[PDB]
Parts: structure tokens; C-alpha cells; sequence
């Protein structure tokens, strides 16, 4: 416990993790005995790291006595955990700080903006009498070849009067549509204290998430966020409990370009994704479904990842030319792992006259700072040694029961009522696009109100864009509430199949645990959709039904059956 | 009342004219600055 309290010092003394006005608990919860009674925020940070590297051991062992399965937690582990709270710690306070900075141009813009318009109303009323003087003593002196100059004067300051006064009518139009957008940046730049506060706790949350959480299941990375958020809470050290952690640790556009790679549409897939693109040690990844390595190929395919396996002989080539080129690499069957790699997972490399060298067996290759590699298995029950549990970090993509439940109640929409699945695709691709476009055109609005020179009406370029930018969010925006009650009402219709859908899920998850009372009971999730499709397309008890309440009546039935009959 | 319109319009075109003047010339002593090129 010293050592890591030690490590941990040293390591996050580059961060602030200065709160003066820090309250120390009254009951602190003492991980380091030697940590000082009246702790600083710093010290109660390093103590609530070494307790997560604990809580790791203590869930390790707690799996071990339960019958589980258990990987290593090693000193690594920790490494790999201060350095994301750093980076993470990093990247935040910097995004939120540029934030708070582009909100604050914004709103000083706009204000300067309502007081130009302020100003140029008293010059519309000061040439409006200028105006009036002019005519009235050019008609009073014409009553009793000059006059004609000066009243065409008057008529080209009369059309710089109309000029002025549309300026002020199309300005005060558009400041009126942006009020909206005043009064929501007001309320960020408000909240920016709040949100600088609770930074540090959330960024150590989400590292130790990244860090530890990676191999257990749905259940246990809750168990183990909910012990830290406990222990956070003894502690007195501030975090944001309402921020969901795929939220907090991804935005909409990697999330949409996820989708977009094939991956599947659930939470715990989603945190797998954030620990393959944040990840400190070379990912391991665990998918028996094989989703996983599609999404890794699909999401490198531009940087021309190429796949390889351990027991090819051709993998020593694949992975030199991999180093050398700086090339994605994806290595399957990790349960035949080559020691090779050892220096590569390491990353023991030695910098000597400009050139950066990996021993790979017993010739040096110029490494090349874009190499990546994944290994990856298919089998869930391997068990590594520990040395190599210690030079990767595990990504497990376990099925939950969230995503089975989606993932039947998708497919008997489509079996059963495939116009109303056809319509749930396109209002989803339909949605995806629209929260797409809001974002881009909020990201352009604030950059638009940053970039611009001097004053927003001394260029008409800057009311126009502003203008098109509103409208555009408008009718964005009516898109998105009719696709919402198009999708309000086709939820309604598809809600009918929830109950098959939590039948299936619980038939499976009865299915997975029958290995525990004979090692011959083995069965993959495809084993299960094979009976859910024989179930839903090849059932002979479908021939001539065509009520839709009967028909999922007799499926029921026959998904219990069919289930039973192929199991036992 | 609406011939001083005309009459200020004609003074917008006599400006027009001047700056259309102005523009011919120095495109013409551009044109014969450019000869030797």
C-alpha cells in the first residue's frame, strides 16, 4: 500500500488536485495507514487510487471463491490506471476550459451586438431630423441648380435611411431568434464552476473504469464503480452522478461511427469500444460471437489493418512488416500466444541515434509510432498466465441481458412485421442524422460567433450565415419531433413482443448456466438463435395463421418446445 | 414633389456617368502603360 501511494504521488503531482476549501470526512477512509490525519485533496486522491487497485483484489478474490474465473491484477494494472486519470484529467479540464472560453466570446458578441443595435436606432432617429431639417428648408428656400443638388442629397441620405432602418429590423429580428441561445450559454458559463469541480472524481472514476473494469462482466463492473462511488462519497471528493460513463467517456460522433462499424447497440459494447480506443496496454479482446474482430477490421479498414493468427507461420512476417510499416495489426487465437511479442507488449524500445528499435526475437526493426496490435480469442473460459494478463489489458464482450432482449424483439419485429421493422431502421438512420446535423450546426454557430472580426452587423456575411444556421436548426429540429412521435407510435406496436423477448433472454441465460452441473453442457449464444430462427421462420405451425396475437402465441410455444427439444 | 425624384435620380446617374468616366481613363492609361508588355 505505500509503494502504490507512493507511485501514485509521484506519478499525479504534474495534476492540480488542489481544492483549498477541501472538507475533510469525518470518518476518512484510511487505505494508507501512514496518510496524514488531516489530508490534503491531493493525498485523499492517491488514497482512493490505492483503494481501487485494493477493491480489484478483493473482487479477484471474492470471483475465486465463487468458482469464477480470475486474471491477475499487477502493479501494471495501477500504472495503466494513473495515467488515464491523467490524460483524462488533462483532456477535460482543457475541453471544458475551451469551452467555457467560446461560450463567453459568444455571449460578449451578442451583447455587443443588442447595444450596436441600441446605438444605430439613435443614429436612425438623429438622421431622421437631420432629414426632416434638410427637406423642410429645401422646400421653404425652393418657394421663394443648386437646391436640385441638395434635395438629391436628401434622397440618397433618405435611401441610407432605409438602409439603416432594415439593418436594424433584420438585426433585432435575429438577436430576438437568438435568445435561445443566449440564455442556454449563460446557464453553461454558470455551471462551469460546478462542473470544474466535480472533474477530479470523475476523471478518476473513468480511469479506474477504463484501467480494471475491462474483463468482468455487466454485474461486477457496476459492483465495482458503485464500491468507488462509495468510497468517493466517504471521502468527500466531488463527482457527477447523474452523467452516464459511455456518455462521459465518448461523444455522439464516435458513438454514430461505432454504429456505423458494425457495433452492437449496447452499453457494456459501448465501454468495450472506449477501452479499445483509450486503451494504455495492447488491448485483449474475449468475443465469442466474433463481433468484436469485425468491428476492430471495419474500424482500421482505412488504415489498412490486416489479420493474422498465432499459429500461422506466416505471423512473424505479418507482425515485422506490421512494426515496420506502422500498420494495425489483429492477431487472433491469443490461446496460443508467442512469446515474440513480449518486447512489443513491453514496448521495450531503445531510442539511440535517431532511430527507435524493437528486438523482435534477435534482430532490431525500426519501430513505427502508428503500430497497433489486438489480440484476440474466441473462447471465454482460456485462462492466461499471469505475465500475460499483465502485459495487455482485457476487453471481455460478455452477452448481457439488455442486448439479448433487443436483439430478439428486433428479430421478431422483423419475422413477424417487417414493414414495422423496415420503418424502425429508417426512423433510427433518420434520428441518427438529425441529432448529427443540431450538433454540426451548433459547432458552426460558436465558431461563427468566434471567428468573426470587429462587429457582427459590420459584415452582412456573418447575418446571413447566422440566419441560415437558425432556419436550418428549425426545420432540423420539426424533423426531429415528427420522426419522435413516428417512432412514439411504431414503440407502441413493437412493445406487444416484449414478453417473447424476456423469454428468450431468460431461456438463454438458463441455457449458459446448465455447464455448471455437467462439463458436456456447452452451448453458444448462435446455438440459441438457430432454435429463435428455426422458431420464428421454419416453424411448421405457422402455415396458414395469419393473426398476429395467435402467431405469437404459437411462437411462445414453440420457442419453449423447439428449445427444450434440441437441448436436452 | 415627384420631379425632384427624377431630377435626384438624374443626379444618380450623372455620378454613375463620372465614375464610369473615371474607370475608362484608368483602364485606358492602363492599356497604354501595358503596350510594351
Amino acid at each position: 500500500t505505500e509503494a502504490l501511494y507512493q507511485v501514485g504521488k509521484e506519478f499525479t503531482s504534474k495534476m492540480d488536485l488542489e481544492k483549498p476549501n477541501y472538507i475533510v470526512p469525518d470518518y476518512m477512509p484510511v487505505v494508507y495507514d501512514k496518510l496524514p490525519q488531516p489530508p490534503s485533496h491531493r493525498e485523499a486522491i492517491v488514497n482512493s487510487c490505492v483503494f481501487v487497485h485494493q477493491t480489484l483484489h478483493q473482487a479477484n478474490a471474492r470471483l475465486a471463491k465463487r468458482g469464477g474465473r480470475t486474471m491477475a491484477i499487477t502493479p501494471r494494472h495501477y500504472l495503466d490506471f494513473i495515467n488515464h486519470y491523467a490524460n483524462l484529467f488533462h483532456e477535460k479540464r482543457s475541453e471544458l476550459e475551451e469551452q467555457q472560453m467560446h461560450l463567453n466570446v459568444g455571449l460578449r458578441k451578442i451583447k455587443e451586438t443588442v447595444d450596436q443595435v441600441e446605438e444605430l436606432r439613435r443614429d436612425l432617429r438623429i438622421k431622421s431630423q437631420e432629414l426632416e431639417v434638410k427637406n423642410a428648408a429645401a422646400n421653404d428656400k425652393l418657394k421663394k441648380e443648386e437646391y436640385a443638388v441638395l434635395i438629391s442629397e436628401a434622397q440618397a441620405i433618405k435611401a441610407d435611411l432605409a438602409a439603416v432602418e432594415a439593418k436594424v429590423n433584420r438585426s433585432t429580428a435575429l438577436l430576438k431568434s437568438l435568445s435561445a441561445e443566449r440564455e442556454r450559454w449563460e446557464k453553461t458559463s454558470e455551471t462551469f464552476k460546478n462542473q470544474m469541480s466535480t472533474i477530479a472524481g470523475d476523471c478518476l472514476l473513468s480511469a479506474a473504469f477504463i484501467a480494471y473494469a475491462g474483463y468482468f462482466d455487466q454485474q461486477m463492473r457496476q459492483n465495482l464503480f458503485t464500491t468507488w462511488s462509495h468510497h468517493l462519497q466517504q471521502a468527500n471528493i466531488q463527482f457527477r452522478t447523474d452523467i452516464a460513463r459511455t456518455e462521459y467517456l465518448s461523444n455522439a460522433d464516435e458513438r454514430l461511427r461505432w454504429q456505423a462499424s458494425s457495433l452492437p447497440a449496447d452499453d457494456l459494447c459501448t465501454e468495450n469500444a472506449i477501452m479499445l480506443k483509450r486503451f494504455n496496454r495492447y488491448p485483449l479482446i474475449i468475443d465469442p460471437s466474433g463481433q468484436a474482430t469485425e468491428f476492430i477490421m471495419n474500424e482500421y479498414k482505412d488504415r489498412k489493418i490486416t489479420r493474422t493468427s498465432f499459429l500461422d507461420d506466416a505471423f512473424r512476417k505479418n507482425l515485422e512488416s506490421a512494426l515496420r510499416f506502422g500498420n494495425p495489426l489483429l492477431v487472433q487465437d491469443v490461446e496460443s500466444y508467442d512469446p515474440v511479442l513480449n518486447p512489443v507488449l513491453n514496448r521495450e524500445v531503445r531510442r539511440t541515434g535517431g532511430r527507435v528499435l524493437i528486438t523482435l526475437g534477435d534482430q532490431d526493426i525500426d519501430l513505427s509510432p502508428s503500430f497497433v496490435i489486438f489480440l484476440s480469442t474466441r473462447d471465454p473460459t482460456v485462462e492466461f498466465p499471469p505475465d500475460l494478463c499483465s502485459r495487455v489489458t482485457f476487453v471481455n464482450f460478455t452477452v448481457t441481458r439488455s442486448s439479448l432482449q433487443s436483439q430478439c424483439l428486433n428479430e421478431v419485429l422483423k419475422a413477424e412485421r417487417p414493414d414495422v421493422d423496415e420503418k424502425r431502421s429508417d426512423l433510427l438512420k433518420l434520428q441518427g442524422e438529425f441529432q448529427l446535423r443540431l450538433r454540426q450546426l451548433e459547432k458552426s454557430l460558436l465558431q461563427a460567433l468566434n471567428e468573426v472580426k470587429g462587429r457582427i452587423l459590420d459584415d452582412d456575411t456573418i447575418i446571413t450565415t447566422l440566419e441560415n444556421l437558425k432556419r436550418e436548426a428549425a426545420e432540423v429540429t420539426r424533423k426531429v419531433e415528427e420522426t419522435d412521435i413516428v417512432m412514439q407510435e411504431v414503440e407502441t406496436v413493437s412493445q406487444q413482443y416484449l414478453p417473447l423477448s424476456t423469454a428468450c433472454s431468460s431461456i438463454y441465460f438458463t441455457m449458459e448456466s446448465l455447464k455448471q452441473i455437467h462439463f458436456l453442457y456447452q452451448y453458444s449464444l448462435q446455438f440459441f438463435l438457430d432454435i429463435y430462427h428455426n422458431v420464428l421462420y421454419e416453424n411448421p405451425n405457422l402455415k396458414g395463421v395469419t393473426d398476429h396475437t395467435q402467431r405469437l402465441s404459437i411462437i411462445t410455444k414453440d420457442l419453449f418446445q423447439v428449445a427444450f427439444n434440441r437441448v436436452a
